């Protein structure tokens, strides 16, 4: 039923290529990767996902190779999903080589949908655990951004790589952690939307705890045993915490024309780069934000002057998973 | 020219597959990884050079078969091995057996061998594992493999996810480091080969530098900056060395007749795992250790009775990074 | 002693799987059947020869209580571990559809000849030839008969058995070997059996559209029960037809496709007294190329154990035949 | 959950052994194969009073490397018609026709439900027929070769004339045809067609039947149509247990009951043979349908007639008034 023509980079190792679908036109992406035929992870995960700001499952199906053999004939899972042509990561590099900030309506958007995307995965009792600027598909036209690659993605029950990213409690080779490693995440895309280039950049896992205490200063006691307990007392250099307003003052200088934003995304980034992960700011919670409040004014559009995409119809599951207090707040 | 049949894994992000040389009936292994056919791949370049006893022969190498396309295939073409050093070693452990001294020997040396070669060619490995370490049961040689990594370290310049067998000077933000690491690496085995577990296994890049530190004691100030500079005056809690005669006490217990091997293995792995790179016994040095002298000996054999493999026809390059005082002691 | 991993398949009443000799390191088979006094492990504790797997061991591992229920006890056979099969190797140039060069046909039927002729100078007769039973080791190109839970001192298979068992005969030589020689050296030469039906019927009758009708007296060798049967009368065939498309496609201005074919027609005979004894085959023009002193694997490697021959395997070699085989 | 022990056998393919179920102290039977699977999911499907009940299914791994076992567990039933037949054998005596009606009619009801769901078994021997000598009850098993046959195993005396041909294509009439041997060893003491190859078989199918027209041939494999096989006469069934009948007499008409509901089953043309669902209202079995009826024992009979809405379904209206009692 399928086309398959141009590899489109690598998801979860597996390939991830373009596709046609010869019964419509439409293009589409297939990610194939080698399954043991007698149950994959990520495919069941996908089944069960359906949100705006998801890529939507279309079809899936197992090559054939024909070859039978008394060892491993292989056999690959191909996946087929929903093709969005760009990435945060693509629209924040083209920002950079113009040497110009993402508008604060963009980031607003992004940071939106990625929040409450992450938040219906995590009411499903899902984690991404792997949430980066490389995962949040964009559409340039409509600026709708959707979720993907779920290779990583996990039912944590009680009892990956890309490191700038990445939760300290998982850098400290936490055993037990839990939904929160993905806002820890969503503050690292925030904060390089923001500041074009990475908040925490650091080759190894201790090169970005120092930059992270760099920042946050050095964690206490209790914040230490709350992120990994063998390190309770384990003691690092005393730093004190460094503030946002610092970092970004350049960029707050250059840019910053009447504007609030620049208030509340710096608010929004401290609720949700916090050691303890369960003092982060919530995904659906963080919906709420004054950050946001332009995102609900009837007036508001897309800088191309189009209309906002999806951002409100939220579901059952999605108000359960909001304190009444964000339940009045949301309502445009 | 190839019957390509059954994946054997998954190397350096493409997959190795075994195939049959139409030619010649021989059983090969095709290693195929995503190109782009305008820019160089550095593996295979670094194989078409490499000719060694100790490392898969490079067979062949060929692409397989539009605008904004660039992405082509690379079939690298190697000899096939069946086994590795770590299926061997994850079949003893489920015997409730130690690898007998014989092949910890064998293949020490013979990864020593290896590895001494390729770094008098300027060649550094950068992922040596069990996993890499192709064995032949039947004559016992084992062969280097998996060239995904190796690189011609060239000083100035500036990244892998694996865990247990990397130096502690990678697992600090280092941005410069020697052909040492593999050193290291080798250090990390000839440990596993002995206790039949990881000496230093932690998940992460920070537990295992613990776990390094629990064993070699806390680094002295210069120990720490001939691995990274910029954490010098970075202090580690106090922590004693621990004696490798403790570590393996049980070891050492119940092999009765101790002999010089438990303590000539136990030397070598103490010159081996070394803070300072500066400091680790070379290679090819390594050869000329008291442990290999039964390797030496014209009487010995094989477990099985057969003769030993190839160990000791030197090339003139090898004999040349070899110091005069190893050199008389190496060749029986 | 030995630490149990992969199952590589299934034998004749068991099941086989790799292991690992702990003393040694070496990687091995073991076959495990169910004694519910073996003749293949008195069979196997025989054989001593290049191209048979050797008998390394064997252990018996029982399983529940014994006068109370019947328990179990198994007989373990470990054997000499040869990766591949003439099957597998096989399977692989048909998908790439390539003959497999002639070199290697040589080796593999010279290989198969040697240990059914030591097998039958031993009195012992295999009974299920089949490529799945050749093992092979692509890297020295030798070859080694295994899977003795048939053989026997005078099965499912079908393909590969002669046509004096699928006429129900109660009696049989060890000629039945050399028919499933044939029938193996013919799958290698077309790229497919020779003789291909499912069923025991199915088979004669493809056989018939090849050899011809059997004679009176031929069909009287095979199973004397249908001496005055008659079947359908079809004329022979001769072998250049059934290979006629095999032989233009490989050309060369070698006489090997004239050898191998005069080869497979000394062997699939109606008559088992007429078909061509093992050892004897060695001394065909086939082989004389592996007789050559410049001659080397396809590799460039050396070729595998060809020559070192025994006193029994000379002691049934007949004079004519010794001296085209010393080199 | 299960103790396994002793080794029962083989089935299709695989190793069947005794197990106990530690939660009830129940024994039952477990098939370990190495694999989805055809068998497990068509035994999924299977539920009536003579096939045996699926109990679970679980997998094993053992071994945890780069580059599985599926246990089946079954209804445990100690005996099967071929354990029975030799019994009488070694007895030398004949199995009673109460038994044999019992055993052909459940064999025929159990054949009967496995059509009318689309498998067919393509493996009935006396082998596969479990049997409980407590209650007479005989149950299907061995699903190994089982299939639902969308337009190459080792059995011998049961296979139909069409399969001894290696017709690439045929029907569920192969159960039938296997059926008519079951009922056909059970009245003569030893198998029908004995023989030991296919070859040995056509040949006694012929010493028996006589030669195959042209188009009862096509009807079989349409290939070999006009092509081989003799001019042999057709015997006769009473000829052949002319013996049986003598020693026995009963001036029953059972010898002829089961007689003509053996030449109904054995016949060259596939859709020609007696339907299963249709056999069940033969005559012979009318002593099943007679409330003073027992078993030899003095026990009840066991389950024969709550038909299911589907084994109506499947029998002519002539059958149905027959069948119910
Ligand atoms: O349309 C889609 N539906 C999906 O599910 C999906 C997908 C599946 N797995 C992953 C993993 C990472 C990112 C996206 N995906 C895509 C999909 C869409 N592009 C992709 C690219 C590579 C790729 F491999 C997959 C996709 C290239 N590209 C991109 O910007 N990159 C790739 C990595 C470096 C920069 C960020 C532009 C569009
Ligand atoms: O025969 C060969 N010639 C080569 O060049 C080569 C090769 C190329 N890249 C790598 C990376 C790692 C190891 C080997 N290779 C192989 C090659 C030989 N086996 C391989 C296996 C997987 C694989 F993907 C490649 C190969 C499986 N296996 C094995 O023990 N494993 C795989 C990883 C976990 C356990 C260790 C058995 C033999
Ligand atoms: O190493 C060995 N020493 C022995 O004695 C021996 C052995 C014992 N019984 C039999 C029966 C048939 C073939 C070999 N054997 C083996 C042995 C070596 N392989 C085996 C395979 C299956 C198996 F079941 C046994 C073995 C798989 N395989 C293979 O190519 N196949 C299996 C059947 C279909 C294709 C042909 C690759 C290697
Ligand atoms: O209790 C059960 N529940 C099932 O499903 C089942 C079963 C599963 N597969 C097969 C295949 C053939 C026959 C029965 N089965 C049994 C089961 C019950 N016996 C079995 C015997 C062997 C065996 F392997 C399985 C079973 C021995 N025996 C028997 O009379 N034999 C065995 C073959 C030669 C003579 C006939 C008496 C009881």
């Amino acid at each position: 039923t399928y086309d398959i023509g141009r590899v489109l980079g690598n998801g979860s190792f597996g390939v991830v290529t373009e596709a046609r679908c010869v019964d419509t036109g439409e293009v589409v992406a297939i990610k194939k990767v080698l399954q043991d035929p007698r149950k994959n992870r990520e495919l069941d995960i996908m089944k069960e996902l359906k949100h705006p700001n998801v890529v939507k499952l279309i079809d899936y199906f197992y090559t054939e190779m024909g070859e039978r053999d008394s060892n491993d004939h292989n056999r690959f899972l191909n996946v087929v999903m929903e093709h969005i042509p760009e990435t945060v990561y693509r629209v924040m590099k083209s920002f950079l080589r113009a040497n110009q900030q993402v508008p604060f309506i963009l980031i607003k958007l992004y940071t939106y949908q990625m929040c409450r995307a992450l938040g219906y995965l995590h009411a499903l009792g899902i984690c991404h655990r792997d949430i980066k600027p490389q995962n949040l598909l964009v559409d340039s036209r409509t600026h709708v951004l959707k979720l993907c690659d779920f290779g990583s993605a996990k039912r944590l029950v009680p009892g990956i790589c890309s490191r700038f990213y990445r939760a300290p409690e998982l850098m400290l080779g936490a055993s037990e952690y839990t939904t929160a490693i993905d806002v820890w995440s969503i503050g690292c895309v925030l904060g390089e939307l923001l500041l074009g280039r990475p908040l925490f950049a650091g080759e190894t896992s201790v090169d970005q705890l120092v930059k992270i205490i760099q920042i946050l200063g050095t964690p206490s006691r209790r914040q230490m045993s709350t992120m990994n307990p063998n390190y309770t007392e384990f003691r690092f250099p005393d730093v004190k915490p460094r503030e946002w307003k610092s970092i970004f003052a350049s960029h707050i200088a250059s840019t910053e024309t009447n504007d609030p934003s620049w208030d509340q995304a710096l608010d929004l980034l401290t609720k949700f780069l916090r050691y303890e992960p369960g003092e982060r700011l919530l995904p659906l919670e963080a919906l709420a934000h004054d950050f946001f409040d332009e995102l609900r004014l009837p007036s508001t559009r897309l800088p191309s002057g189009g209309p906002l995409p999806e951002l409100f119809t939220f579901s059952q599951l999605e108000l359960q998973n909001m304190s009444p207090a964000a339940q009045v707040k949301c309502i445009p």
